[PDB]
């Protein structure tokens, strides 16, 4: 045996042949709304994304399918070509992410401590997800707090990356947008506020007072303004703080407290990161 | 439930797996010949159009499929990708239109009266067909006497529009060609001769002697030389003569008599309308 | 009935659903390696070509499928779209050519005579293969000793043409490359060495001493430097030496002896023909 996995089985049937669709809205991505649906055999809950059919959508779906095999990428189970209001659309059925957002979960931790080791485990997971994409020459280009979601409500749920609506084949810089995004997420993970305000990005006391240079040097190599200066995903995953995530110190962070204190500005933080990512895309 | 309808199930099998094909010719459209065939389960008679496979054909078929749902558009039941003389072709199976042409049927009415109310019912049907196409941003661009056919030999048969071989997506004027065509059909419906000879388009006595300004104003807004002046299909369907077609006066027309008198020139009338439409397309 | 044959049934499933794949290598073509596999129902041996998925591959496969029906073209049985190392590839399953190369078989004849009539039968077979391709406006563009293979180890096995990795639709010179290739093969068939060295192409004594002008005139019309001077495949197949291949004289050739004597340079002969064909392609 040699370990081929199935190609894109894009289906022509009406989805209602195979899935019961609902009007429960689960989310909105940058291309459109995400709806709940139920598999007509199993009753298992799934999520449906409606994309109006187009060459851009046909490429993006194919990239998400190629991404699907990675344990930290949201899996596609089915894709349909259907007619809706007489205009042709694509319906992507994905696995149900009832676990919510990465940082919203941390902000909802309350009592218990959020450690540098847990930040290392999360950042290893995110980096491991990007590593698969870059190794097959796919760049995500919209890695951000809205797009990192958990599979279940338990503490040991597994984090998966979402919304390939900006993804791009690097075949002949686009890959550097993911590495910048990883540095921003890692910064927010370690103190609860972002490295931007609209005169440097600071490392303010007290939150950073005991934080190592080892992480801060790792941050400095990710947040370079020039894309050519940023470390690659390969170099990131080989850093000891990432590679040896079990051995990382259990250092308590301020992150949860600060995210609660700044909760009224958190929507703005996510919006200006989206604006920064859009600026790096219209490049 | 939400009312999705099935996407283009283009089939790879040999059509003879599914349909018995015959050598009975039913017609010729602008792209090619139309043949009789029989569904191998049901024995129901259908019509087969052979299009040599091409990107232009692949788009046009998709537009005809999107059009198919409208009650006044000829339905596609199946589409096949086959090999013929070693060169790849597309076979479109459509519903059987044994009812013949719109004006040929009127010309064959003989005895009984053809009324302005019946012209309003026909023009409502044609306008209702175009309205669906324009509302999904499809323009037909070849609406003409050859392309409006009836489902059955009875008087109350339903009229359907045919031959998407010039149709075009208006997505970024093409839509105005259908509105010009509707005005020409409406003119011929009301007197039996066209508004062209090769010094105005007339409204000659006696045939127009009792014909209202309400229709003639409606005609004047459709036959404008500049496309930007023509009424839209929306404005046409809202005209009282169209909207209130049951209330339209039962005025007897000269149409059938004139079509019989001018039958020797009717082929030329259809040919010069095709030439006028081709001129408006090479635009 | 009208004799449609099935279109390209390109399949989405994992090939291992349908075929047991092996690590036995059968060959390498210009695009990639050819592997042995077994049909999971029948156990019949087949050959698998892995092409990384691309528009160029999607066209070439379609051309090979259209070619497939000809008895002297290697048949495709199935085509799959699969994922491999997370990158999308195409797997072409072809009929098993255990019979080896055209000239390698002749070189391995040893004892028995190789006749001008047998050279006429081989050249009729090759010309008959090209005739199908040109009649559907496909040019092969890499007809050469590596690409002409036999279906079985018996003397009366049937010769088939292979490797459509350079084939091209002539739709608007490319067709002339096949005719040049046929002339080179015919030359080598008749004496055992090629008409090139890197000052004319000779007809040396003794091998050509009794060879007719009828073949040599046929050769002269195929090896013209200017493509516009070469005979077409139609004119070739109408030549009496080809058309009347059963009536061709049983003249004994030197070919097998010379191929054995020059066996140490035969790999170079095939390589410089490939280089000449590449030069005629980068045109
Ligand atoms: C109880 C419960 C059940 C399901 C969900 C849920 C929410 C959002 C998504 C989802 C599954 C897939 C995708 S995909 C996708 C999503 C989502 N959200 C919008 C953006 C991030 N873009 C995307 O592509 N399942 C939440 N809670
Ligand atoms: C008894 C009997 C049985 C069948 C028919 C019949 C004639 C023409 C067509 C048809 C069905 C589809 C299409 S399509 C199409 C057609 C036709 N005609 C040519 C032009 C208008 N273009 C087209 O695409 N069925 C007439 N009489
Ligand atoms: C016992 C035994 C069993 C099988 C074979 C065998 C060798 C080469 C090929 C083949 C089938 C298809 C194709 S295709 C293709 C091939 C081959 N060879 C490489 C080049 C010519 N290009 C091509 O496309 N079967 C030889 N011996
Ligand atoms: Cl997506
Ligand atoms: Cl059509
Ligand atoms: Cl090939």
């Amino acid at each position: 045996q040699f370990h081929v996995k199935s190609g894109l089985q894009i289906k022509k049937n009406a989805i209602i042949d195979d899935y019961k669709v609902t009007s429960q809205v689960l989310g909105l991505g940058i291309n459109g709304k995400v709806l709940q649906i139920f598999n007509k055999r199993t009753q298992e809950k799934f999520a449906l994304k409606m994309l109006q059919d187009c060459p851009k959508a046909r490429r993006e779906v194919e990239l998400h399918w190629r991404a699907s095999q990675c344990p930290h990428i949201v899996r596609i189970v089915d894709v349909y070509e259907n007619l809706y209001a007489g205009r042709k659309c694509l319906l992507i059925v994905m696995e149900c992410l009832d676990g919510g957002e990465l940082f919203s979960r941390i902000q909802d931790r309350g009592d218990q401590a959020f450690t540098e080791r847990e930040a290392s485990e999360i950042m290893k997971s995110i980096g491991e997800a990007i590593q698969y994409l870059h190794s097959i020459n796919i760049a995500h280009r919209d890695v951000k707090p809205e797009n990192l979601l958990y599979t279940s409500k338990r503490p040991n749920a597994i984090l998966k990356l979402t919304d390939f609506g900006f993804a791009k084949e690097t075949t002949s810089y686009d890959k550097s947008c993911d590495m910048w995004s990883l540095g921003v997420i890692m910064y927010i993970l370690l103190c609860g506020y972002p490295p931007f305000y609209s005169g440097q990005y600071e490392f303010p006391n007290p939150e950073w007072s005991e934080v190592s240079e080892e992480v801060k040097m790792l941050i400095r190599n990710l947040l370079k303004t020039e894309p050519t200066q940023r470390m690659t995903i390969t170099e990131f995953m080989n850093h000891p703080w990432i590679m040896q995530s079990t051995k990382v110190p259990q250092t308590p962070l301020h992150t949860s407290r600060v995210l609660k204190e700044d909760k009224e500005r958190w929507e703005d933080v996510k919006e200006e990161m989206t604006s920064a990512l859009a600026t790096m895309r219209v490049d």
